[PDB]
């Protein structure tokens, strides 16, 4: 159905161009310079044709970008570049060899002559149905081996480069209190001692000439909730006060906000005054209680040492016989710690993790039926009862094409909109004591969800819903035998899905619609002082847990569909290029970072790309040998083994630069620091970090 | 074929009893007290009815055995006890429920009335062929779940106990130079420095206040070979000199020993004098050369520290950016180091390891045809051409029974006799720089070999050789569908194989035939002095790499055959009991240890038992659901997952006590040692260890 592809591509390019026009119009207009240039503001550097921003997005090179925005953003942008590196040779090789036998005919050739312009959907000629044993299966074998070899080689080179950059940045990084501090989880209880005294004695005995001081984790979650509620009530009261200041003649106010006006709140100004005073008295009482409360001390501490060498020694070594006591690990920098999760006793994280696995299986299974709905809409919509007379205004062949190859993508994207938030809630629900770990776990869950459901349960539910349209429930019939002819029709679907969730999605991403609207509403209704406009600033992080699983999905989809239908790949390449440029601009100008963990997430990225390689190889094995092994099993059972072996080699050779901190690097950093600054007071620098944001 | 089982069991019990009679006769006879009591001699404690040795084998309890023979022997004996623990409840439950429905009828009942005395071979009633869906498949499901749960629980308890014993012993162990010494592999090269100076500077910079001294690895393999050849020539010359001293009238001697007298060596006394003098001059020249040879220094060293805390810190931490340089790990005690393997450059161990994998696949595949021969002999021997007239003296039904159920076991055991030596050569061929690691790797290879070949390629080659006796080579016929009816006939085979390689093998093991004969020959022909009789002593280690894979095989075989044919299990129980008692006696009286690595091999044992559990579950899944899944797949796909999860939990909870050395334990040991012995010279104690056995 190239007509659907063409109409959807046209409308998506038009949408992207319209988004860029509106973005330029809003950017040149100056009262919202405060939002489109959030950086240059948090770090003080600024105060206050159409699409030309891309050329100067490429300037200000990689070293200045690592120094400017941090190395996490640079490594994520390199994640986007890795897609181009992997899939441009693969696309060229597949288009030169696999469906087109046209390698080189013309060097400048504008219009293709009937080059799959009639019917490009049906590529199920020999990949699934007819066996040759002579040229086409061996073509598939050679293409699969070349694709795997190239992807592995570029993964190895990029993994080396990322490790080198991480080591150099960590060596050159300025002094921050997590280089000396180690978070000691699960301190064992004692009767006649406190947690602080236990930590003091243990780390004086077992790290004698290098231990400096410790700060104890205090459970102040109730006080933090009280403060958050007080801020919320302050904002609500300021909004109501300004609203009545606009119209002094106004009458009393409304009842409870969104519960259908369940209450009868009258003159909300006075009610909010009373609530704020009550919450302030409760906050003072809670502060005085928790400061002197001995049962608010959790069995954990932040121990700091006189040298990075000692901290690295402590963080990478077993501390006691029992590995479930004195859990020692690197501590996040104080802005990275997720304080709400430090109050979770270490015994109850495992049953919790099991609860996440149960709830995540429930989510990924129950969310099939909306993807089942998207696929039902992605099969020929024959029940016109939904739109029998007026689709919206009129029905037409273009209307069929739009409802067949634009509505599934939009529906799936809208159904995937609040999933990153749900997954963040599910990962935050169970202590990970750092924003970086929360983001990485949410990205891992989003990748598993996306792979298993959006791809697999879309292929299956576009296969078992189109071919097996109305049959019975037969069991012993070798069901996984029709997947070979099933998958490329889902390629036709995935062209549209990539286009919408890719080109248009990223084009609208730069518009910053939600931050712009929220900032304008807050500025108009809640300002109360011109100095709070900078407080209204929060561009947010790059969004690793919501942006990385998308690119991992597209990696897997391009890898899967390269040896079967190379029509997919150019759309993936366009996605990678556009996402790279847009997100580079965002890194330069917006998106301040919430944490700086120097590319500690890249082992996960490389592992997921390796898993995508393995999945692509296994699906190719299943799809090619539809019912006859075709003597390809003795060769498609070698690609997974060699890929796993190569992944093992890359693990063992490059992952230690991400999971272990060499002692020589620590000693060098300590020696250069102590030579550069000889009269440095480390104890006064490290003593009052890691206390709590609540206690000032 | 219970007749074969009965006759083979009778002959094997008779063989075991005869072995024990001869063992008692030889033990009571006193001129060979020097061999049957090798311990009490190497540690100076001694100088100089019938089967009653077992009662006093049980005395002298576990603490005194750990103090006396070492903890490796005690943990190996606990490996033997673990078999009883695992398989006595399993045997009782299976015999109470699975084939016999007789749980409790009589408490004292001598003779079984026609209780499977007619035909016990055919247990292929419902386990493979007929489906019930009502009582027997659910019986199998319940038995499999109970077996897995019990095995996992006892594995967890024993893993806890072994970890506790290891930690206590390591804490209480006396001072030995490997507690402070760390072997630094792959020292990077440098032009204007030596290896010694590089190690000195690096470990003065990066471990400043705790580094003591280093000893450099010198490649003295040629000198060691020269010394070994000199000892061999000394023994040969002493033998010839004593032989001519016995008969002075004798003439000149023979030519080259075993090459069909290829040479014409005359008067071997003078020729051996000349060879010994030449080799002595060459030894002196080689010593003088290698001492002052700068290219004989390998990029490795043995670095010693002032405290065990510092050594543990160094051995458990990354030392440099590159994880392929300054490889730091615990060093073996100087008697444990395999010096011949330290001369292997670290770049060439990986290609070597690949060579072992290639050669091991070649060995395990080429050695099928002798196991294929054993199975051909284990199928009905119908080609009487081998023994057409006289088998040995006469043919009889008992002769058929013996040649059917005694010759396969003996043939396979004889074919498995030199395999441990071959596997030791293959593991020693590629540097593992410690006898303990060599033994563990040889045991791992023997386990893989034994599992894949002796069990699997015996079941397959007793199936495809008996049922598919003379057919063609058909491919697309679902070959793995006859395994269900194949396996229990191989149970009939494995009863005999266990009996021979078990009861009789262990009964003959205590006889110490080879050590006795070698000691007597050496004493008679090579003594030359009465003080060399103690030098002629070498009982050898317990033989982990040759004794542990056998018990792992028997674990796997009992686990596999418990839910299909519980007739197997009592033979396994008898093997475990007899092996436990015999090897306990050997540990008490003989078998001095070559190394003391305190139960560092137990993670491997537990992992292999878990793998046997998983294999048993997968074979039960395949065998039960022969052609219909029988709704047992949704329940036999859960046992492997739960077993892997339990193994993961045991890993994460107990393996750190075996692979990591807690810093608190090191600090406590250091503090108690330095309080007990305040004027201890550590530098003088550690400076001249780890030099080489060749350089005195």
């Amino acid at each position: 159905t190239l007509q659907d592809i063409g109409v959807s591509a046209g409308i998506n390019i038009l949408s992207a161009f319209v988004f860029f026009i509106i973005f330029a119009v809003l950017r040149l207009q100056p009262f919202n310079d405060r939002v489109y240039f959030s950086k240059w503001y948090l770090k003080g550097l600024r105060s206050s044709k159409f699409l030309n921003w891309m050329p100067e997005a490429l300037k200000m090179p990689e070293p200045e970008l690592i120094d400017h925005a941090g190395l996490d953003s640079v490594v994520y942008l390199r994640i986007y570049w890795l897609g181009l590196k992997i899939f441009t040779p693969i696309a060229v090789l597949a288009w030169a060899v696999l469906v087109p036998v046209n390698w080189t005919n013309n060097t400048l050739e504008m219009a293709k002559q009937l080059r799959n312009v009639t019917s490009s959907d049906i590529d199920k000629l020999s990949v699934s149905n007819i066996p040759e044993y002579s040229m086409r299966f061996w073509t598939h074998i050679v293409m699969a081996y070349a694709f795997t070899i190239w992807t592995c080689y570029v993964l190895m080179k990029e993994y080396e480069t990322i490790a080198n950059m991480r080591l150099q940045f960590v060596a050159s990084e300025a002094r921050r209190p997590d280089q000396f501090t180690v978070l000691v989880r699960n301190v064992p209880p004692d009767a006649d001692e406190s947690v602080s005294e236990l930590v003091e004695h243990f780390f004086l005995v077992n790290h004698p000439d290098h231990y400096l001081t410790h700060q104890v984790v205090c459970n102040a979650n109730k006080l933090a909730d009280l403060v958050k509620k007080k801020k919320k009530l302050q904002n609500w009261l300021d909004y109501y006060q300004l609203k009545y200041a606009r119209n002094n003649s106004q009458r009393i106010m409304v009842k409870l906000g969104f519960l259908g006006l369940w209450g009868q709140k009258v003159d909300a100004i006075e009610h909010y005054i009373a609530e704020i005073d009550k919450i302030s008295k409760e906050i003072s009482k809670e502060r005085e209680e928790v400061v002197n409360d001995p049962k608010a001390i959790m069995p954990a501490a932040f121990v700091s040492f006189k040298t990075r060498w000692a901290a690295a020694v402590c963080a990478q070594t077993q501390q006691t016989r029992n590995p479930t006591q004195w859990l020692t690990e690197w501590a996040p920098e104080p802005r990275d710690v997720f304080w709400s999760n430090l109050a979770i006793p270490y015994v109850s994280l495992t049953v919790r993790r099991l609860i996440m696995h149960v709830a995540f299986f429930f989510l990924t299974f129950f969310f099939i039926v909306p993807i089942a709905f998207v696929q039902s809409l992605a099969t020929i919509e024959g029940i016109v009862k939904a739109a029998p007379f007026l689709k919206f205004i009129v029905d037409d062949k273009f209307m069929k094409s739009v409802i067949q190859g634009f509505l599934p993508g939009i529906a799936l994207k809208l159904f995937l909109a609040f999933l990153p938030s749900i997954l963040m809630i599910m990962s935050k629900f169970e202590g990970f004591t750092s924003i970086s770990s929360l983001e990485r776990r949410a990205a891992f869950r989003y990748y598993i969800f996306n792979l298993v459901n959006v791809f697999l349960a879309s292929v299956i539910a576009g296969a078992a819903f189109e071919q097996l349209n109305s049959f019975l429930n037969q069991s012993a019939n070798q069901i996984p035998k029709t997947i070979g002819v099933a998958i490329p029709m889902k390629a036709t679907f995935f062209i549209t899905y990539i286009m919408v969730d890719g080109w248009a999605g990223v084009a609208g991403e730069i518009l910053m619609l939600k931050p712009l609207i929220m900032f304008h509403l807050k500025n108009a209704f809640l300002v109360k002082t011109d100095k709070d406009r900078e407080e209204a600033m929060d561009p947010g992080s790059i969004g690793f847990n919501t942006g990385e699983p998308r690119i991992q999905l597209y990696f897997l989809l391009g890898l899967v569909y390269a040896p079967v239908t190379p029509m997919l790949l150019p759309f993936i390449l366009v996605f990678f290029a556009l996402a790279y440029i847009v997100y580079r601009h965002q890194i330069i100008n917006v998106y301040n970072q919430e944490y700086e963990s120097a590319a500690a997430f890249w082992p996960d990225v490389h592992g997921r790309v390796i898993a995508a390689l393995v999945i692509s190889q296994l699906l190719l094995m299943g799809l090619l040998g539809t019912k006859h092994a075709a003597l390809a099993a003795p060769f498609l059972i070698a690609l997974p083994v060699l890929t796993i072996g190569f992944h093992h080699f890359c693990k063992g050779r490059y992952e230690p630069a991400f999971i272990r901190y060499p002692l020589q690097e620590a000693m060098m950093k300590d020696t250069l620091e102590t030579a550069r600054e000889p009269n440095l007071n480390l104890k006064g620098y490290l003593q009052n970090a890691y206390v709590h944001p609540v206690f000032k």
